[PDB]
């Protein structure tokens, strides 16, 4: 379902264990009200799509991974296929989230 | 110079002590590399303009004030005149920062 990332090691290895699957990462934070509003739809998507991997990084716990991926706005969704970043956008837009997933799967 | 805000009380009272002056607030965070890149220009502006008040809120310490002002991206600058928010933008753009200050002074 949604995998909670708590280190750079786990981020790196999960992208390595994903194989050829799409990985969608949600960069969220506690003070972000839109990030709270979209957490249930984010979790529903992981159950709807079994062949996509869904990760969550709270920028406050993983400030290193947050600076590396150059997160600007809350929430940000970055999309990875074989360790290459293939997409990214900011904002809690549910249609575009699922729309981009269906584009990169 | 740049006043460090560490509570909702200090945010509220500084906007109250500003009187009729412009207050520019910098919503920053530790993991934000652009927020680091623009901190010296932010501090230079407080010395250049003695008749404007310059505040800094780190969103990680003041998560309440951060949710209330509905901060989305790092950094955000919100502009206040007599407690009314008169402007806001996101991004570490130095010309627009100073350009908006000269517009609302």
């Amino acid at each position: 379902m949604v995998k909670q990332i708590e280190s750079k090691t786990a981020f790196q290895e999960a992208l390595d264990a994903a194989g050829d699957k799409l990985v969608v990462v949600d960069f969220s934070a506690t003070w972000c009200g839109p990030c709270k509003m979209i957490k249930p739809f984010f979790h529903s998507l992981s159950e709807k799509y079994s062949n996509v991997i869904f990760l969550e990084v709270d920028v406050d716990d993983c400030q290193d991974v947050a600076s590396e991926c150059e997160v600007k706005c809350m929430p940000t969704f970055q999309f990875f296929k074989k360790g290459q970043k293939v997409g990214e956008f900011s904002g809690a837009n549910k249609e575009k989230l699922e729309a981009t997933i269906n584009e990169l799967v």
